[PDB]
């Protein structure tokens, strides 16, 4: 299970650099040098790595500081045949941010959460990507006077409007991804799951701009099946970039590798994004935990790679047995992707067999077989066929 | 704090009319006559009732049959001057419905789920009533082979879109209500969410015709913030309807009475209906506890009415108290409702104090003064002013 | 992965025959007789069945027809070689139970509930059966007046004693195994985990007559690690009994087949009670999705012991691989398994290596190789090696 | 509603003085000097204060330096007149804690553990603290084979086995408080909830010395009703002290002055510790949210003794209301103070009344009137009467 980098794995910067401060410890690792990780990454079999504007140029760097930390870089990009496919703005970190940035209170933070955005913008073009990750970490509240959530959505929508503006007007091929997270730090976040991504998208003046960046263990920890938001994401031609990672259940955010936390998600995830042919990166936002040494930070980034090329395997051995293709048909999936009326809304109307002479009893006594379906599914999973 | 039929208080049947029959238990009361219960409900001061086709006319009921419990039902609203604002089909109950209706995998039954439901709106709008709600409590899935969600999501649009076709050709006024809960009866139910339902809406043909009937106990199943997925609803002029109760967290449906649950919640959905004027009906959608007798049932409903009733006092005082107005300017909501940007992209990309010289640090010290704010909004709602 | 009886499989009659009813939904199959379910439970494997009172003898059964139900359901016992290694009262179903059995608020219902207990355990006893459980699934509330619970504590105390009494005074050789639930169909129910079981039984007059009988969906219903409580209730003697399910996350009581759910907690739960040597009954507490007919059941119940069987096996490679071994010495299990200091405390206090001379910068520099351990356990649950 | 220093209430100098460093996010405030907060928690109205060890000396401090800062801390006690009723010890911090303390896997770990901890348990009695508090905040794993847990426990009594000796030794009065949190920092932390911490005391050697410091926010953070925890707690006799705080539901650990939050939980609580006689301090354990200045900081702690002593009032006029004692006996409160069967076990045998002749219908129908309580205790809290 050797990934190259045709699969497409990518991972942040801040993810295998995480120092492992929690809320109640400091640091256990001392910070990696971006080139560092660029060189080791690749070593594993990684396709790109993704940034924060500041995980590669200090916050406050001057102009002559910031040019140096791109030239070192972008040497370990050539040296390595890493790319940059994703980038993002740290709108959550600095003081100035403890209300938000696109919807602090105060107009000035907002106005400067804008030109911080824009900046980077720029940067992420010149290093090649083609998706703009936000994550409104600090977007939200912990009380219900401190944001009225309709203002703090009209500002939300200015500023997203607005960087779209920017990015027409330079001529950019550069798209957004909004990522949801329902709370964490803010005490609630505001668009905390892909369905209110999907539906804000709709209200900005240049809709086709935008699509979602989901994240495994967010939508975890609002108890959500996340194979069936990815599916609506799907559904809306929205999945512009995914964050990889696992969690367990509803309890603080905790960046497990990927495979970790709910397994069977995990399996039905690949079985989705493999046969609805996704083929933006395959990201990792995961924090190797603070217990591990560097030697245990490596093997947690090759884990991610690793889990998912072991559950591709299994999605594709079961989605290619002739015996779960014949369950698939008991269950009648076929006919779910069959149209209800094709035939027009009149002639439903005046189609007997579809209430006046509709058999409800033995429509009702027809069994589902789900259960041999979804022993079938575990079966392949273990290995166990 | 009595309630008037001007408040605008609603009840659907099988609310009082539950008879405590749970998944471990039988049921502890007899069945209501929906004669009764309108009866009961105008002489606390209800504005009207709603109904499930099923709650009125019994399943499988001869024509003959229908029209008399009709018959009697009309009587029952002329002589209370009870309205019918609201109603909807049973997709649930019977067993033909087990992998759903709309969605359901076998595509008569999905033929006969929309016959049903044609045959009650007919019946909705004789009866007066302006907004249909449609809970898809069986849309969904236990397993992850069971249900292909982005088929399961065309099976719904075409469901939605051809209801749509039936109402503009019929010319009713009426407009359909999405109401989404996240799991319960099915593992997973699609469209979980406020955000998910009003994503959806935005992708079928006539998407003016429909809207959201978010429940209190639902969103919070999922451990969300209700009022900020109804302020999203507000803003997007989706809330056609509103279903009102009480919950304790993440669990399984309670369907408390409405103020028991998150106390909190309640008084800053108050806060937001009241000052949005939200005009649509205020819907109890609860179950009084198996452990009460009828007498108990009708304090249960009773105390719905008082408790909205109180905490619209409570949420009027808090924001017409000038010390509160001044709090609110002292944590800068003034400057939430502001532009960020009303001078346009290029002046903000030209404006130094936005960033070259905007002081970071003292932006960074400035307090935000929110628990001062909450602690005034705590001391209005417990009347300790 | 074929089940023998000496897998020590078990089922409740309640599960495979359970008919479908939900909160929302009508039964979808019909009543199983008990004497079709031991048949068919001992074609696929199973060791033995449980019951409540009721699934065996109709509520209010004259003593006539009592013995009649009795005597059929040996006589397919006796056919069978199926055996009744645990029973259980139903003080949930009937309505005079909806405040509770042994902690009802009516004093003449509590004596009622231990009347009807008394009465089955003669019959468990005769039965052979060797545990009889208690799931107080009633005893609780929904609001906080309705149950003083430190009477309700004094209540619960007063009928385990009378039960632990009446054991012993007629010579029986029978242990209790109080089941935990944390809430449904209550809002809240007493003793809501197995750590307040277990402190509970510490106050009876006898507790060495008592533990508990963990659930597995009943313990992550709170989001709790259910190998976890398990170990605890193993480290205090405890564990009489379990009830083995899938459960996913922390919503209604799904009691899907064992495997499904947490699969990755399935296999540290296997691993536990096999490395623990358990030697009690494998129970099944599950109830076939209501979308299936009788083949759906007997396939669901089938892959109860399917999956029991293939996590037995992974388990065991697991720990049986050398090179698992050495990882499990590399993080320092060994060293946990160590007494800190069997020296005693002076000779701690005098070991200026602990404290004065302890250099805590190389200890805390050291790595625990905790993702390496658990990437190996990974690929041993899939097959991967 | 004006705090005075009878009405015991406290603060950790953790609470007051955290800085706002959260996982996503720098300080937003400069550290407090303990002497400050000492001086202004005393004009607001606290009773004492508590600490870890390593808030009050800087680890690392040479002995020099540790007895300056505490010359100091006792000069602002004498000062002011606050108390010092707790104290504990900072075993989460600092790296070399990254496994935990007492169970680290490392044997060196765990005597430093308990050797710094002696340290503390001097100074705390020096300074005239009753109570010694316990949270094994690192306690616990990430992944199921990092820990045995059984081992681990065996590790934990072992620890707190050597504590009591030394305590005992010393001729020392003092108690230890273990407090339960279900996770975070830990993935699962051991003895997560209220009843496993009760469970654990009664295998120590001398359990009489031990109780539980049960806190608000974390058995919610496991979807647990608080005053149903601390009942049993009181009901075994182990309540030594509490931590009071807010929590918005289950995610991460919010730590919210006390009244926010679940409020009605909130009046339970107050209701019961004031109706049962709890007398320990009510201690505070809250952070100010990183959105406020000092002034936020001040206005935040007060408003958690405000709360307070508005829930005392309204619970006492809500047992004081002759309405509410009248609805109390209406739903059967004084029958579950009364034994079930005070007759014995044999008259319970032969009284036909509880069986044989016991009418289950009649009992069954007759309705527990909880509902009506409910609202009389909701018109309460807001002041509503
Ligand atoms: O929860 C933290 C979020 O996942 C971030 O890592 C975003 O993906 C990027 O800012
Ligand atoms: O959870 C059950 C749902 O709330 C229904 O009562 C809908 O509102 C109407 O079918
Ligand atoms: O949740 C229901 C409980 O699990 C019961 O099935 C008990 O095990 C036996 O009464
Ligand atoms: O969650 C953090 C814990 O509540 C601590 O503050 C303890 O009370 C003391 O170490
Ligand atoms: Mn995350
Ligand atoms: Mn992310
Ligand atoms: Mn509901
Ligand atoms: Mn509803
Ligand atoms: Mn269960
Ligand atoms: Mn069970
Ligand atoms: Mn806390
Ligand atoms: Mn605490």
């Amino acid at each position: 299970y050797q990934p190259t980098p045709e699969d497409r794995f990518t991972f942040g910067l801040w993810t295998v650099g995480w120092q492992g401060r929690d809320p109640f410890g400091d640091a256990t690792r001392r910070a990696l040098d971006p080139v560092e990780s660029v060189q080791r990454l690749a070593e594993l079999g990684a396709h790109g790595v993704t940034f924060h504007d500041d995980d590669l140029i200090p916050f406050g760097s001057s102009d002559s500081e910031r040019e140096e930390h791109v030239k070192r870089f972008r040497q370990a990009l050539d040296d390595t045949g890493m790319k940059v496919p994703m980038a993002t703005t740290n709108l959550f970190t600095h003081p100035v941010f403890k209300d938000g940035g696109f919807t602090a209170n105060d107009r000035d933070v907002r106005r400067y959460a804008l030109r911080k955005t824009i900046r980077n913008i720029d940067l992420a073009v010149e290093l090649g990507a083609e998706t703009y990750v936000a994550w409104g970490g600090r977007e939200g509240a912990e009380s219900g006077g401190a944001k009225d959530v309709r203002d703090a959505l009209d500002r939300m929508k200015e500023a997203f409007d607005l960087l779209g503006e920017y990015v027409t007007s330079q001529g950019y091929d550069i798209r957004f991804a909004i990522e949801p997270k329902p709370n964490e730090p803010r005490g609630d976040i505001l668009l905390p799951t892909v369905g209110h991504a999907l539906a804000f998208i709709e209200r900005l003046e240049r809709p086709e701009l935008y699509g979602v960046n989901p994240e495994v263990g967010h939508e975890q920890m609002a108890g959500l099946n996340f194979p069936h938001g990815i599916a609506q994401a799907l559904w809306a031609g929205k999945l512009f970039h995914i964050d990889l990672n696992g969690q367990n259940g509803i309890k603080y955010d905790q960046d497990l590798r990927f495979g970790a936390g709910d397994l069977r998600a995990a399996f039905w995830l690949v079985d989705l994004l493999e046969s609805a042919g996704y083929s933006g990166p395959r990201h990792f936002d995961f924090k190797p935990p603070r217990t591990e040494d560097f030697d245990g930070v490596w093997a947690s980034a090759a884990g991610c790679m690793r889990n998912y090329l072991i559950l591709k395997e299994r999605a594709a051995a079961f989605r290619a047995d002739p015996e779960v293709q014949e369950a698939l048909r008991a269950s009648r999936l076929d006919e779910l992707a069959r149209p209800t009326a094709a035939d027009g809304l009149q002639a439903l109307l005046d189609d007997r067999s579809a209430f006046e002479e509709f058999d409800v009893d033995a429509a009702a006594a027809r069994g589902m077989a789900f259960e041999r379906l979804d022993q079938l599914a575990m079966d392949h999973l273990l290995g166990a066929r």
